[PDB]
Parts: structure tokens; C-alpha cells; sequence
């Protein structure tokens, strides 16, 4: 016996906090969070515990420690079949990444509609508000490949895989409401001009070179999904912190006939909140896996993301009723001119048992919907229903990606389709075609209708001629992103400059830096002027007198573009860091530890070493992380308890954690003879919004602290941060 | 609803005879045939009775008969998933084929011990009478492809995977008890050389073309299996009248860790039976599915094939005691000198459900041995050793071979090993390496011991330098084919003789058939001589004085290598042709139908058209098949009942049917004025052996055309038919 | 060396009847036939004669006759690279067959123009009687696997890739003038109806079974071609002697914008001919590659087929 | 040979030897070389063996095993020298 008398091996069976057990696989960690898919997988999940180690045709291995010799130092025999099995094993685990969002992390969860939905759509898991669906979800970014970071700036994927009793239906989003560019003949230009340039394959998880901004100089279509990835919605604090879009124009289908125009939005109930550049891309290397972590360990610790589906609904005859076309996914629809209406909840709650089986292998795909939803003519959309079935022949090795266990619907499925490599099912059917008599004809075609129908088009009327040929209707490409730019608070605003001020300076050839900013000039000049100056850049008079583009529908501004115009974060599951010295006042860290919980905010102890330190009372105090090991990168707020503070006050490191804190725009809370840190961030004697304060932490004290984390950070600080050496 | 009225498009789920009804896939056929093997794929069976139609996402599909288009005369739509996934489902259905072996027939069996062994093998399958193991087996040709014949002249293959308790044993064997080379790296020459040739792959399923005799005249290590492949031998009646045969010497390790060389025997219960060449090759015409078509229908009948099991036994101190190396493939160990021990029997008692699902994705591979078993030095076992896993990855895509569900071990199976292509387990082991304490090292090791203990090697000495070279006493290749010649009837010799002849008559280069021809005269002068007048070549004085090659430890013949030398048929499973007239008498028609039932032979009806014909008592008779749609190749004797002789005495195809089947040498029988076509096969008025005659199909008339039936065929007819125009 | 000392082992590299000698890889039997696609497959085209047998990564083998082992009567062993190179790559050797078309014989030829189309289409292949355009041909079956027999009853497929100008152009025919089905949606249906049956894999090569005439029975758009199939159409005497059609109306497209509905037809200057059934049924055992071996044959003895 | 698709990856253009070679190995997946040879296989008469074999030598030689002598029992066993 290998492991600790103790049982210190093994996390407990139970929801706890992050950084207080080992992580472990879903079904060990949360046996009784049970759903149908959860369940139906059963079949395949695989122990452990009191088994033999066997070959994979069950022969029970005696030593896994050598190769098989001629004397024992003697060269490897041939006839050595244990080693080879398991080395061809080994030889062969890797499976091709998918070609776009290859980084990404999965969980799963459940969906419950508020009412029935049967008046605009027969679709079956929309039909009864008593009706639960399980979902299986997968977050991810664009660009890089499944080993590169998380907390890059990029657009990121929003993928779930609904199991209803009607068939699969996966919606496909990302957290954008719109697309680069608006037909899918484009996709591989736009593609290979973000990813890594072909010569040397740099830069990986990042738009900022050449190639990117060359197509999108190119390309004014791309300017609205640009504007939103250089603001802070493209480097997200959590994947419980963002916004979902199925982007394209759906339809909804009743069983009367009737077709409702829909685009599909998720809205996080833990609210909007990003991280500031320099905080994600630090973040990219002292923790490159950060979003994957946050997502294990809130589903750890009953933190459950949650999110509330919505439906914008337009009905028919208002298809032209828009400054914009409605199939256009370059363009949003406001939610001032066409409300979100609340629609359900989905509750993550497990994660997954072995990444590689559930996470890397779902495959997800817009083309699978069930009756009651339909296609529009969006020409990305018609394009994406080709690619999302084809590009699984190579990825997943071959035609039977359904049998794949976490592909598989949860309803039945049968047809007279057969073969292919791995199959699975072994069919009993008599007849493999229809029609036939000699099964007389089973399965069987079902007529549509009102519910457990068969699938049947809308029938749209189409008229034209066979052209490639863009709609002319599509050729507006600068008031949305004006609308999104004059949506956002001024320091929104300031991040969006300096995401362009960044990425093009790391682009080489200067003339494309100047074809950008004449692009931002006729979307906003205070934008252009500010993205200039920070290029060295002078604007032209002609430039200074383009025309700006109209308002949308009479609209400058709608407020649910921006993160934060109106804060909306609720601090469960966020975290503090402690950090501690070798005598802490222990009445100080009651007082802290006593508000934080009462708000369902995390704590991780900090300290130059690991172990314990004992407080002043004699309490022994466990140690999370160094201040290295654990930097602020990865909190949302600093507290500084009083005691032996010469301990640290000399400390580099954890002076350090304080500055990096406070140029991020976090808040810091220092109590008693901790106060001496204000030097440090160069606080005036006086105090300032945002640094919280007292000769001890007492109930005022936590709770300025916590309204602090209730609006994310302290934008008033962006002042005085550029004067700040960190 | 599309099936006949009256139901009868399901046959029954009962045993019936050949031809008598549709055949079906085992589950519907023999529902109450069952072991543990085929109850545990019942998790992945598919119905299709009373179940909808759906996509493989499980949407139900209301028309499948037409594309989606824009108008019913419009061009097809790209939106259409339904159409673009039971297109790309039908595109992929195709994997490789096996290297050799393609051709292949399979079935669900199980295994039992006559009594323990544990006295000289300490596998668990032989270890209790009351053990049963459920076995599959594929029987084969070897160098055709998967849509060859089957009845052609070839090495047949015997493969037999046992669901043991303590893993998988596949006995991976052929028909023969050698193989035509001595060490591994010689088979792609070997392989290439049989196979179709390169420049315009001609020709299918035939070793008569210049590049396979090429390589026997330089390689005289062929010549062994080369006379088993020209004898009969060549060309079976039937997987279940056949020998198999493991080849190799093994080994058997008891819990005393004694060793004993073993080579593994099957033999059938059916008896040994071939075809004669001109029937065979005609046969790959009229049916290329015989063998294939007749193991299932023996099935359905409830003949199901049955095997015993034997071993032969050599001592480990016995190793040098014989005239050739025990480790030679190219030798054959005379039953003379070890006799075949009885150690259990098999059973094949169900046809699988699907036939890619279970028989083209099945992996057999003579590695997998269970604790008990061992391998010895045998050059050609010690490479096979390294190809059997290596090819699957191609084959059957990936890693993960040991999951699609035919090839799933019954006991327990755990390791470390993860990912791959198509990974079905989902592990939830905290560990996937060892050793781990995190989980407490399982799964663990197991020590050797004498039942369920693992597996360890025998620890036989290895000496000698590292070299590339071939042992010397595996340098003699003309005793043992002297051995086999000297062993044969005569009628069997003059087979032998043809089957040379026919094939160096279609090698295009004639010094090949003279360099073979000389090979020949190093077994054997009469055969030389035969072969050589046979393709107008005449040896010369040195080689009638080569001298013949030594006996075999004094062996004289060794009458266990023939086919017929000692009698061992069986009639039980056998099929008559009755040739039916428009006014059948029903007293001769009774009496041969009762006599048949008593014996477990079977009987198909023919005439002139399908349909039915009334006998003279007012029974309506249907008809299975015509004349020329079931040939007298397809049956094992011709009966003619006595009636409206007058209506078929005239049909061509009904006196060809009877001189095809006297030419092939198969049992007759004729009564009343069927006697009348004595004068078609010119039979002389007192009779002859092998032709049953009679004023009408009486008791005695069945019985002696019965034990002809069980003497297979009437070589004493060989002269006669020598000269037959048919 | 091996070799015999008359030289008998080599057939001559000019024309010969069929059976004369040993048939022989194109480039060996007629050095002197080109076009512009066999001159630019030079590159890739791997000799023989006077170079030493290494393996893929170029090492000269020494001896290719054992595997190494711990004497020369010992087990084999692990670091074996020139043994493991070998049989990977031997058992590696097979790629998925075609879905359907399976079994198929092919050639290189050439194709002209009587006079120029340009009226009727711009193609660039067929603008001048002095446009040489190289392709490459594969006759098939429909049913059975690449190692079944030629002369079943089926229908035969005809498939030409004209390596034009402008790009290629693959004309992929059958030899009657209609197909089975209507909408593409029923390919699988119709397919799994006349392919072996599930459960058995039985019959090859054949639609003489139960699942393809419950099929037919049920669809009666499949009339049509069910009729050719089981005319003598459905048993050619050789690839050289039937008729080939794209099936399809197609459209050419004239450089001034006009669209004239196409159907294509391939006329064989050996006349039409076909076998007889009970001819055709035994052939498929006596010789399964009849119209492969007569089809390599003829071009061996310079009866090349032609087509209109 | 699920990295790079099959057994011809020496024929990907980065890993091709600038030298000649030259075997009876044949097909697999996205195979680039056409081989002319009428022989797949040796021994053969009918390319008069060709390519053929090369003893060991000082130069342009064929390889051959150091030939090391090997002297123990068929063990799964770690050399107690590395303990
Ligand atoms: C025609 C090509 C094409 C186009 C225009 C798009 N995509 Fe896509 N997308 C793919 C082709 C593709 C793909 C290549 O099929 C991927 C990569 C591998 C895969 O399984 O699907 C994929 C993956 C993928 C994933 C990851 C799913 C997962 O977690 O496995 C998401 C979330 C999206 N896409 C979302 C979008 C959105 C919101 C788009 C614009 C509205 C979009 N894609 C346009
Ligand atoms: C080192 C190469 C090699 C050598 C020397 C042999 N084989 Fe083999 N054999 C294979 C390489 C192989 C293979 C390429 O691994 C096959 C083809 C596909 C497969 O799965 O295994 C196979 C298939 C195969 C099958 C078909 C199994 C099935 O039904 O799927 C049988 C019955 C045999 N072999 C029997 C033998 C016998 C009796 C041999 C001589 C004693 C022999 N093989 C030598
Ligand atoms: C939608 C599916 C589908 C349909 C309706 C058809 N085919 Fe097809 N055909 C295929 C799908 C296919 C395929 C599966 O794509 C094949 C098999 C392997 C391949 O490369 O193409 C093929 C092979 C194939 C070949 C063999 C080409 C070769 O030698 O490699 C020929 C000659 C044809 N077809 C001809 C036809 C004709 C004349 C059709 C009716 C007008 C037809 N096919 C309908």
C-alpha cells in the first residue's frame, strides 16, 4: 500500500472550496449529481479500485516494470507482447485537434424551460416547463491549439449540446452577438490570416501581427467583431462571467406553420466581468490554464455556473423593418429595438471523469436542430451546416462519431445506415434500405406534426438566379461598430484604444497600421485620433472630415453592449488573497474570514514559505500558496491583516503583490500598522477610493471591502496607475 | 405497411433445412442460443420493429425519398443535413481489408474440456470439464480479397478467439500443419509473390501465375505446404470437413513451472472432404459464396459444425530426438510418432447478427496467449508476434481495436493505458500511471501463482551472438513432401499430379515449370515424371538419378495425412438434389424423404421452373430451385424418383445435371423409368458402383445410396469419367 | 544471375499477342508510348535493375533472407529496425475500396476533337481537332468488391479524367443510357438493396437476391435500367465492346454566354458485343479477370481501344 | 503511422533520403512512388533479382549487426548494476 495511512490522498466526497482538496473526476468528487446523460454513460465509465492490472485482453500483468530480455542486461525480445500492447497504445493517443476553438473546457449540466413555449415553437424540450434536459457544455477560445492559453485576448466559444427526447440539438455560439465576416466562402481566409503565419508558425493565441490586420484592413466587414474582441470582451475574468450569442437569425416553428425570426442569447447570472490586458496576458503565463481551473473548481465547490437562455423574436413581417438585414452576422440586433425574453435556466453542476474522452471527442455542430427550429438564408450559417459534419470523418476517424459515448443522443435512434470504422451498434434489422418488405419497413418515416413528428423544412419561398453574388444589403460595415464604441463607459473606451494601440504595434509593416486607422476613422474619429497617437501617427484633413456613419434605428447607444455601464457581478465565488506574517493579529482574520463567508467569497492564505504559521492567539494557520506561487493575477481582491508586519513590510514579494494589485484596478484592504503599505502604491496619507483602511478589520471595514468587489474594480484608479512601477 | 399479408416474409425461429426459407441474423434465427459472449453485446444490439426513422443525432425523419430543393424541380440545398449525413455515413462505410485472410466466414461457438489438464497447463480454460468458454471463429482464404470466391485452390484459415477468465486466447491457425516458409521476414516476398501481381493485379484467388511458382523454384522451403495446396486439401467441401492446425510448436506451463512443447490440432467431427478440381473452379462461378452460404445454413439447420480439440506432447528433454527441428514451420510432426491427445470440443452453434459489426472488424492475433501458454523460438511465430497487433492500427483505426464490441474480452480488463482514436472506456482512476499512491496503486500487479496469477515467461536459456542467419537444421525441404506423396491413396496421388500440372500450364515462362519440375524430382520420381509428361517436358539421366530424400525417423507413410485413407464420414449435414417431374410418384418420393430425415440429410426439390408441382396423390411439392440455379456442384448426391419420367427426359439441363454430377464422382440414384437416363452417363445395363438402382425407391435402395454418401465420393469412377464430355 | 541465360524471362518491348509472353508493366513494355501525363509521372516512377535493395530510409540491407535473433536459433529481436520496417509496411498495405465500382480496369490514352466547338462551348479541350488531351480510363462493376469477378451481371462503369488546359475534367459514365433512381437522397437505399445482405455478406457480385428485387418491386422508377441490366448489356464481352453515356444532361457554355443542354455518349469502334449468360456465369469461375487480362492484353498487342 | 497517415511517410518530401533507395515494399496509403519493377518480391528470376542485396564492407556496404554475444535466461528483470 502506497497511499498515506491518513487517507490524505483522497479529496472528500463533498463540495468544497477551491485550493482546499485535490480536484478529482466527476463521478469520485459528486457521485449522487445524477442526469440522464450522466446516467446513460454507465456503460462505459470504467473502475479501478481492487482490479488486476491487465493487458487489454485481460491477461493480468505480473511485472509493469521491465521489458521482456535475453538476460537481465540483455537486449528486448520481439515475443515481448506486454510491451508492445502497451506501447502501441501509447504510440497512438493522439487524436487531430479541431481546427478552430482546439482549447477548450467541457461540464455537465442540466436545462429547465420557465414555461411552455408551445404557442411559437413544437420543439419538445421548449414544451413543459416540468421538462429537464441535460446539457453538456464547452467553452473555448479561436485561435490557438489545445495546448496554448487560456486567458488570451480572443473571441470565446459557447458550445452546448442539448440531449432531448426529440434528437440532439446543438447551439453553437460564441460570446459575441456577430461574426468577422459575413459569408463562409471566407472562413479559411479569415482563419488562416488570425492563426499562426504559415512560414513560422508564430504567434500562437494571439491576433496581434501582420497577417490578422492585413485581412481586416482589407475587410471592413470584420470591423464590428474586431471593435468587440479589442475591447474587454475578449479576455473574460471567467467563463461564469460572459455573455453567450447564437449569432445567426434562427427560426422558431409552431405546429400550426407559423415561423418566428429568433437569435439565441445566454445571460450569465454571475454578471459581466473581464480582466485588463496586462493582467491576461501575465495571466497567460503564471497560470496558462486559469479559465479551465475556475471552471473545475466553482463546479467543486457548488459555485454552479448558471445561465439564463433568451430569445430575441421577430415575427415575419418584420424581417425589413431594420437599418440592417436581419441574415447579415456582421450585424447585432439591439436589445433596445428587440428585447432579450427570458426563456430558461442551465445549471452546470459535474464535471467531466477523463478530459480526453468527454471533452476532446464531443463534437458539436449548428446544422444538428430538432422540430421546431429551422435555418435561415445567413451565408455563414449555410456554409457552417457543410463544415461541422465533414471536418469529424478526419478528426474523430470516421462516419460513427455519434457512437462515441459522449456524442450519443439519450433518445432512440435507429435508420438503415451501417458499417463505417469503430462501429458499435450491431444491427438486427433484416433489411439495411427502404423501402423494403421483409421488415415491413422499419423504422418507419413519421408525418410532421404538432409533437414527436418528423422533421420537415419551412417551406421559404426562394427566388433568383444562381449567383455568387454578396447582397447588396450586407454592404454597411462602421455604424455597428459605432454603436458598440459609443455604448461603452469612457473606460471601456480607454481599453478598447489600447487594444488597438497594442496589437498594432506588433505589426511590422507600417502601412498596414495606417489602413487600420483609416478604417477607425470612419467608425469614430475620437477612437482614430486616440489609436493614431499612440502609433505616432498623424490623421489626414481628409481624414478628419469623413462622414460618421448614422445612428442604428435612431439608436448612439444601447447599455447592454457594455460590461459595465451597469454593474451587475455577484461576489459568490469570487477570491481573496491573505496575506499572512508569522504572528497575525487573529482578531483581524476573524473579522475578514466572518464577512467573506457570509458573502460566499473564497480566501487563499498567503506567505513567503509553505506549512503553518501560528497566530497571535495560538491558532495554526495553513498555508495555500507563496506570494509567487499564487499571484494577484489570480484574485479579485487583496486584505492585509495587522500583526508581526516587519515580518513582510521588507518583503519584495509581497510588496509586489500590492502594486500589481493595485495597477490592475483591484481592491486592497489594509488593517493596523499594515497601513504602512500605502507608501508602497504611493497612497497619500489621506487614503483614496478604492484602498480600505482602519486600525483593525472590523464589520465597516469588510464591508467597504465588499462593495468594493461588488463593482469588479476601481475605475477611478486609472489615473494614477500609469505612474506606478509594476 | 408493405409486407405480404400473410406474414410470411419472417422465416421461423426455429431450425430448418437448407433452402427452405430466408435466412436471418442469428438473434432472430436462435433466440434462445445464448452465452455469456453473446448476452454481453446485447448492450450495443440495435431492433428496428416499431421504432421511428431518425438521423443518427435522433431527429425523426418524415420523407426519405427526396433532397431538399428550391422548388420540386430546383436544385438540392446544402442546408439539407439530413441528406448530407446518410451520404457521408454511406461514403465512409468501407475499411481496409485484411493484408490475406479477406476472404473469411464466421460464427459464435463455445468450448468445453473433456477433463482437467491442470497437470501440464495451468490455463484457466482447461482446467475444469465443467468450464465453458464461448469462443468466436473466422474460417478463411488467404490470398484473395474480401469479395473473392470461395471454393478456390488456397491455404485455408482457422481462427478461433476463446473468451477465457483470465483474457483472450485466439488460436490463430490453417488447414495444414506447416507453412510454406521458415522465418517471418520472408512473408511479404512470400505474400507478394501469391498475390495478384503488381503491374496489373491479375490474378484473384489463384496461385497459377509465374511469380508464385518463381518463388517456390528458388525457395525449396516451400515445398512442403506448396503439395498440401495441389493435393485436395486445397479445395475443402466445407469449413466443418476440414482439419485445422496451429502449426507452431508452443508450449504449456503447469503451476510447477514444468514446460511442454505442444502443437494445438482441430479435428471434425464431420469428417474429412474435399472437392475435385474441376468442380471447385466451376463452383467459384455458380456460387463464389458456397462456403460462406453452407457454414450458415448448417447453422440454421441446427448441423452445427463441431470440433475436437488435440494436442501433441513432446517432453522438453525430447527436443532433438527426431530427423527435423521441432521448431521448422515447414515440418509437420507425423501422428506416427506423437499421437493427437483428446483435450475438449467445440461447438458452433449461431450465425452473428451483422456481419461487418461482427465478423470484418474481428482481430485475431496469436500473441494473445493466457497464462499457461508460451511461445518458443520458431522464426516465423516470433514475427508473427509483431505483425498481428501492428496491422489493426490501420485496419480498424486506432488503439482502441480491444473495444468494438466482437472483440471485448468477457472478464475484467484495467490499466493505465488512455486516449486513442474512437476511445469508448471512460476511466475515473485518478492514476493513469503506476506506481501512484493517489489512488493507492490500483489497479495492481499480480504475482504468478497457479490460477488467476499473472503472467510470466518461461525462463528458457537464450546463448549465442546476435545474428541474421538461419539454423542449419531447418536446411532439408524434401523429406517431409516425400513423406505427405508416400502417404496418399492413388487416387489422391493422381490429384496431386493435376493440380501441379494445371497450374504450371498457366505460368507463362516455361523455365519456371522446368525449374519447379526439377524440385519435384528431389521429392519424388513418379510424381516428377507425371507432372513433367503432363507439360511436354522430359527429365533427363541426372535427375532420374537424384537420389529421394531419407524417410522420416523410418516412416514408411503416415496414413493420418490423407484425406480418405481411413474412413471417417458422416453423413449428418449433407445435401441430395431430387430431380422433380411434373407427376412425381409419392411412395418413392415418402420412402427417400424418410430415409434421409433418419440419417440427418438433407434434400432440395428442382425442376425445370419455380413454382410448385402436384405428386401423384394430390401433394402440392414447391419447388427450391431450377436445374441450372442450383448445379449438381452445389449438392452431395442426385436422386430421380420414378412419376412423368417422360416430361424431363427430354431437358437438356436435367441430363447435364446428371453427367456433371457423374464426372465430379458423386452418389446417383435412379428409380423406376428414371433408369431410363442410364443411357445419358452411359451406365451398363447390370449396373456399376456408385449408381443406386431400382424398380422403385424402396429401404434397400436409401440404404445403399446412403453409405455411399458416407464414402463422400466414387473414386473407382475415375476412369470413366476421364473421358466424359461434360 | 538468376535469370535464364537465353533471356527468356523479359518480354520484347514492341507489340505481341495476347498469351505470346509474359505481360509487363507499361513503362517496360512500350518505353516509346507517351503524352504529356506519363512524361509528368517521370518523377515519382522508381527503377530496379543494378541498384542495391535498402530500406525506405536508404541503408543497403545485407542479407534479406532473416530476422536478426540471440543465436541463429534464438528469439528475434526488439532492435531489429530493417525486419519491423518491412512488415509495417506489408501490413499497411490495403486502403479503404471504393464504396461502389470496386472492381476496375484502367489505361492511358489520349483524346482529339473532329473540329472545333467553340459555337457551342468554350472548353478549352475541345476548341481545335489540335487540342491532344491525355486521360486516364477505369471501366468497373457496380456491385462486388475489387476482388471479385469481371463478367457479372451488372452494370459496368466508365470513367474518364481529361487532363485539359484548364483543369480536369472527369466524365464519369456508365454503360447504359439511365440510372436505377431518381434522387440522390435514395443512393444508399438502392445500394444496400443490390449490394450482399447484411447479415451474411452474400451474394457477390449478383442482384440475383431477395433485398435488390424487393427493392425493385417497391420503386418502380428503377424499371428502366432493371431492364438493361438484365438484357445482355448487363454481361459485355469486353470493356473495348460496349457503350458508354454521362447518363446526366449537362451544359455547354459558349463564350458569349449561351447554354445548350448536353448529353454525353461514348461510341466503341469495336462494335457492340456481349456474352451469353450461362457463357458469362461460368467465365466469372474459370477466369474472374477475363476483361482485366483482355483488356491489358489488347493494348500489349497495339489493338488499342478507341472510342467516339 | 497515425501521425503521418500510413507507411509511405519517407516519402513526405522533408524525411525523403537524398540518396537512392530502392525495395520490393509496395502500396499503403498516399503512395507517391510508381515502381516499375516487374518483381515485388525476391528471390526472383524475372527482374534477375534486382535490387539486390550487399554484403558488409568497408564502403557502400550492406549493414549487419555487431555481432555482440547475448547469454541469459527469457527474463522481465532490471540489470541490478543499475540500482
Ligand atoms: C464554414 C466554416 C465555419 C464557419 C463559417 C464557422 N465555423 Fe465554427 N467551427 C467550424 C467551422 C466553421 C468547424 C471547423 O467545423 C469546427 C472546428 C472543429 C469542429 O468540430 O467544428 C468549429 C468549431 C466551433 C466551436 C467549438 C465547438 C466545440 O467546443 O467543440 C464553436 C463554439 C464555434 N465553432 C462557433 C462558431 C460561430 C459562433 C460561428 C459564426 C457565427 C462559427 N463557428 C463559424
Ligand atoms: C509476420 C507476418 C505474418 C506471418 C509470418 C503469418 N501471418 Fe497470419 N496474418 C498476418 C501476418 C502474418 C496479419 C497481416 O497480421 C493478418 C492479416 C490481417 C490481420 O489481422 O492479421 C494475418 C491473418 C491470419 C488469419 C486470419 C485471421 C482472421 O480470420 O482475421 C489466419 C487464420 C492466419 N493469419 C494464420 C497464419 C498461420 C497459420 C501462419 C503460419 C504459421 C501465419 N498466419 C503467418
Ligand atoms: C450520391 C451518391 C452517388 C450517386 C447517386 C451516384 N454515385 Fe457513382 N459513385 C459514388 C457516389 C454516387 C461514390 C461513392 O462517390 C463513388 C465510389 C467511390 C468513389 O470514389 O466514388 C462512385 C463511383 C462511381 C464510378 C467509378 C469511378 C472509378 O472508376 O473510380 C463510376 C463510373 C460511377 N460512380 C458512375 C455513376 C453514374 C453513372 C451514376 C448515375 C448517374 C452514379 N455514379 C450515381
Amino acid at each position: 500500500s502506497l497511499a498515506p495511512e491518513d487517507g490524505s490522498h483522497r479529496p472528500a466526497a463533498e463540495p468544497t472550496p477551491p485550493g482546499a482538496q485535490p480536484t478529482a473526476p466527476g463521478s469520485l468528487k459528486a457521485p449522487d449529481t445524477r442526469n440522464e446523460k450522466l446516467n446513460s454513460l454507465e456503460d462505459v465509465r470504467k473502475g479501478s479500485e481492487n482490479y488486476a492490472l491487465t493487458t487489454n485482453q485481460g491477461v493480468r500483468i505480473a511485472d509493469d516494470q521491465n521489458s521482456l530480455r535475453a538476460g537481465n542486461r540483455g537486449p528486448t525480445l520481439l515475443e515481448d507482447f506486454i510491451l508492445r500492447e502497451k506501447i502501441t497504445h501509447f504510440d497512438h493517443e493522439r487524436i487531430p485537434e479541431r481546427i478552430v476553438h482546439a482549447r477548450g473546457s467541457a461540464a455537465h449540466g442540466y436545462f429547465q424551460p420557465y414555461k411552455s413555449l408551445s404557442d411559437i415553437t413544437k420543439a419538445d424540450f421548449l414544451s413543459d416547463p416540468n421538462k429537464i434536459t441535460p446539457v453538456f457544455v464547452r467553452f473555448s477560445t479561436v485561435q490557438g491549439g489545445a495546448g496554448s492559453a487560456d486567458t488570451v485576448r480572443d473571441i470565446r466559444g459557447f458550445a452546448t449540446k442539448f440531449y432531448t427526447e426529440e434528437g440532439i440539438f446543438d447551439l453553437v455560439g460564441n460570446n459575441t452577438p456577430i461574426f468577422f465576416i459575413q459569408d463562409a466562402h471566407k472562413f479559411p481566409d479569415f482563419v488562416h490570416a488570425v492563426k499562426p503565419e504559415p512560414h513560422w508558425a508564430i504567434p500562437q493565441g494571439q491576433s496581434a501581427h501582420d497577417t490578422f490586420w492585413d485581412y481586416v484592413s482589407l475587410q471592413p466587414e470584420t470591423l464590428h467583431n474586431v471593435m468587440w474582441a479589442m475591447s474587454d470582451r475578449g479576455i473574460p475574468r471567467s467563463y461564469r462571467t460572459m455573455e453567450g450569442f447564437g449569432i445567426h437569425t434562427f427560426r422558431l416553428i409552431n405546429a400550426e406553420g407559423k415561423a418566428t425570426f429568433v437569435r439565441f442569447h445566454w445571460k450569465p447570472l454571475a454578471g459581466k466581468a473581464s480582466l485588463v490586458w496586462d493582467e491576461a496576458q501575465k495571466l497567460t503565463g503564471r497560470d496558462p490554464d486559469f479559465h479551465r481551473r475556475e471552471l473545475w473548481e466553482a463546479i467543486e465547490a457548488g459555485d454552479f455556473p448558471e445561465y439564463e437562455l433568451g430569445f430575441q423574436l421577430i415575427p415575419e413581417e418584420d424581417e425589413f423593418k431594420f437599418d440592417f438585414d436581419l441574415l447579415d452576422p456582421t450585424k447585432l440586433i439591439p436589445e433596445e429595438l428587440v428585447p432579450v425574453q427570458r426563456v430558461g435556466k442551465m445549471v452546470l453542476n459535474r464535471n467531466p471523469d477523463n478530459f480526453f474522452a468527454e471533452n476532446e471527442q464531443a463534437a458539436f455542430h449548428p446544422g444538428h436542430i430538432v422540430p421546431g427550429l429551422d435555418f435561415t438564408n445567413d451565408p455563414l450559417l449555410q456554409g457552417r451546416l457543410f463544415s461541422y459534419t465533414d471536418t469529424q470523418i478526419s478528426r474523430l476517424g470516421g462516419p460513427n462519431f455519434h457512437e462515441i459515448p459522449i456524442n450519443r443522443p439519450t433518445c432512440p435512434y435507429h435508420n438503415f445506415q451501417r458499417d463505417g470504422m469503430h462501429r458499435m451498434g450491431i444491427d438486427t434489422n433484416p433489411a439495411n434500405y427502404e423501402p423494403n418488405s421483409i421488415n415491413d419497413n422499419w423504422p418507419r418515416e413519421t408525418p410532421p406534426g404538432p409533437k414527436r413528428g418528423g422533421f420537415e423544412s419551412y417551406q421559404e419561398r426562394v427566388e433568383g438566379n444562381k449567383v455568387r453574388e454578396r447582397s447588396p444589403s450586407f454592404g454597411e460595415y462602421y455604424s455597428h461598430p459605432r454603436l458598440f464604441w459609443l455604448s461603452q463607459t469612457p473606460f471601456e473606451q480607454r481599453h478598447i484604444v489600447d487594444g488597438f494601440s497594442f496589437e498594432l504595434s506588433k505589426v511590422v509593416r507600417p502601412y498596414i497600421r495606417e489602413r487600420v486607422v483609416d478604417q477607425l476613422a470612419h467608425i469614430d474619429l475620437t477612437l482614430a485620433q486616440a489609436v493614431a497617437k499612440n502609433l505616432g501617427i498623424e490623421l489626414t484633413d481628409d481624414q478628419l472630415n469623413i462622414t460618421p456613419p448614422p445612428d442604428v434605428n435612431g439608436l448612439k447607444k444601447d447599455p447592454s453592449l457594455s460590461l459595465y455601464a451597469i454593474p451587475d457581478g455577484d461576489v459568490k465565488g469570487r477570491v481573496v488573497a491573505i496575506l499572512l506574517n508569522d504572528e497575525v493579529r487573529s482578531a483581524d482574520l476573524l473579522a475578514i474570514l466572518k464577512a467573506l463567508k457570509a458573502k460566499g467569497v473564497h480566501a487563499k492564505l498567503l506567505y513567503s514559505r509553505m506549512g503553518e504559521v501560528t497566530a497571535d492567539d495560538g491558532t495554526v494557520l495553513p498555508i495555500a500558496a507563496t506570494f509567487a506561487g499564487a499571484p494577484s493575477l489570480t484574485v479579485d481582491a487583496v486584505i492585509v491583516p495587522c500583526g508581526n508586519i516587519a515580518d513582510i513590510a521588507d518583503n519584495g514579494d509581497a510588496n509586489y503583490y500590492l502594486m500589481e494589485a493595485y495597477k490592475h484596478l483591484k481592491p486592497i484592504a489594509l488593517a493596523g500598522d499594515a497601513r504602512k503599505f500605502k507608501a508602497t502604491i504611493k497612497i497619500a496619507d489621506q487614503g483614496e477610493e478604492g484602498i480600505v483602511e482602519a486600525d483593525s478589520a472590523d464589520g465597516s471595514f469588510m464591508d467597504e471591502l465588499l462593495t468594493l468587489m461588488a463593482a469588479h474594480r476601481v475605475w477611478s484608479r486609472i489615473p494614477k496607475i500609469d505612474k506606478i512601477p509594476a
